[PDB]
């Protein structure tokens, strides 16, 4: 029974509005409704993994698990296994997998982050799950960010707190936050970004939605504009939105957007918005393709509609050779030529690199680089031909070309990371000097760049 090189992953996000679900929610898991929808010919084909994020979820874990499992069994005739479930307040994540994957999944981690302080601590935050699927690390974050049209900067702060403090994946990757720990990271939820148009334009917006003319609304979506200005979700992807705003609906129909200010809303307007989103970040040159992104039309218990997204994702096998794991394979090596980091810092410490990868027995520290002044007032840290030659555990090109090297640039004075990035070993050639590049981030914000050349030797 061969190991897969691709799986499909379902991501759902639904703010349930503190109401129980209706009796049938199968349209969610079938990717049916509005937007990029899934072909009917696929309806009986199970996804490999289903990841369900809820917000304002009034159910117990038991109650929701029974609904989810019975839903999937009705669609697919497969009894899914529970990988993980984690709840913070009314924010919940469930991961389900096909039974054949049970002995492919390991290293399951869960965590949560509470956002805000005093007044604003007690209902917003995030839950997440990570695990290994054979040779591939997968991370999932469901966040409920701060509400309100005039709080986009609070949402951006909530995002940075969540990616700093959510503790998932391999704890040995100590310089790296969740935006670097996984082959594939999916981040979804009620992100609560709004369409920033004047309150007076509400009925005009409703008109546009009825005409399925979303362009002049999406051009004011706060998440798209904040991402374009590099204020949040740097280096994440989102499929194009082709479904109507998923908030704020009158319950029990989808015919009416309920936008006007009410005591129940704190006298705030809720113009129709794409609150409910799915984004992802995968390591460079790993296969990931969005195959659906949309909202359901027939689940109407909440003031939000559920959102679905599905992905093809590349995965790798748990490789054994006669040498590694448990030793190096001296037929393999990774060399860095002519490498330099460009950093936005004002600091004048010396810096060194750490190279982290599951193709190494343990991380590798470099010598300190040579600091120079860049012509536009930047710090350039030169490593020259000084970088340590990396010794992978396995030399087989079928394994090595699928790997990645995480790089942290650290202060010699404080040992704190000033920037993190990732290099793919999926090269155009072996035994050949080839350009490499990554942006560097810290706390998910841009801090610099790392560039140079690589020379990869495999057994072939
Ligand atoms: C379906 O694949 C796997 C693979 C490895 C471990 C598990 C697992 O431990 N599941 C579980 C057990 C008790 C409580 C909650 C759970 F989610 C599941």
């Amino acid at each position: 029974q061969p190991e897969p090189d691709m799986i499909t992953i379902f991501i759902g996000t639904w703010n349930m509005g503190n109401a129980p679900p209706p009796k049938k929610i199968t349209s969610w898991f079938l990717s049916k409704g509005q937007g990029k929808t899934r072909d009917d010919s696929a309806d009986y084909i199970p996804h490999d993994i289903y990841v369900i994020g809820t917000q304002e979820d009034p159910l117990s874990e038991k109650e929701w698990l029974e609904i989810l499992k019975h839903s999937l069994q009705e669609i697919t005739s497969v009894t899914f296994k529970t990988v993980a479930i984690h709840t913070l307040w009314n924010i919940r994540i469930v991961v389900l997998a096909k039974p054949e994957h049970e002995n492919r999944i390991s290293h399951i981690c869960t965590d949560n982050v509470k956002t805000g302080i005093a007044n604003t601590l007690g209902n917003k935050g995030a839950v997440g799950v990570s695990f290994m699927f054979n040779g591939t690390s997968l991370g999932f974050v469901n966040s409920h960010l701060t509400s309100g049209s005039e709080k986009k900067l609070r949402r951006n702060q909530n995002y940075m707190n969540i990616l700093r403090f959510l503790a998932l994946g391999d704890k040995k990757l100590s310089p790296f936050n969740i935006t670097h720990r996984f082959t594939h990271l999916f981040w979804f939820g009620d992100l609560n970004y709004r369409v920033d148009l004047p309150t007076w334009e509400a009925e005009t917006i409703i008109q546009k939605i009825k005409q399925q003319q979303y362009a002049d609304l999406l051009s004011h979506d706060q998440l798209l504009t904040e991402r374009r200005e590099q204020k949040v979700f740097l280096h994440f992807e989102e499929e194009e939105i082709t479904f109507a705003p998923t908030y704020r609906f009158e319950r029990l129909t989808r015919d009416k957007y309920a936008y006007t200010k009410q005591k129940a809303t704190g006298m705030k307007y809720n113009l129709p918005s794409w609150c409910d989103r799915v984004l992802w970040k995968s390591y460079p040159l790993v296969h990931v393709v969005c195959q659906s992104y949309g909202s359901t039309s027939d689940i109407m218990t909440s003031d939000h509609s559920p959102v679905f997204a599905t992905f093809e994702a590349g995965v790798t096998s748990q490789f054994v050779s006669k040498n590694g794991p448990g030793t190096v394979d001296s037929q393999g090596q990774i060399e860095f030529l002519r490498c330099y980091a460009t950093l936005k810092t004002k600091s004048q410490t010396k810096f060194y690199l750490e190279f982290h990868s599951s193709c190494l027995e343990s991380f590798v520290k470099s010598q300190e680089g040579e600091n120079e002044e860049g012509s536009e007032g930047e710090l350039v840290v030169k490593f020259g031909e000084t970088l340590p030659k990396l010794k992978p555990i396995i030399s087989d090109p079928e394994y090595l070309l699928d790997q990645h090297i995480l790089i942290s640039i650290k202060s010699s004075d404080s040992d704190e990371s000033y920037g993190e990035g990732c290099i793919a070993l999926r090269l155009e050639a072996t035994e050949t000097q080839l350009p490499i590049y990554t942006p560097l981030t810290h706390h998910g914000e841009l801090t610099g760049h790392f560039q140079g050349e690589i020379k990869l030797q495999t057994s072939q």
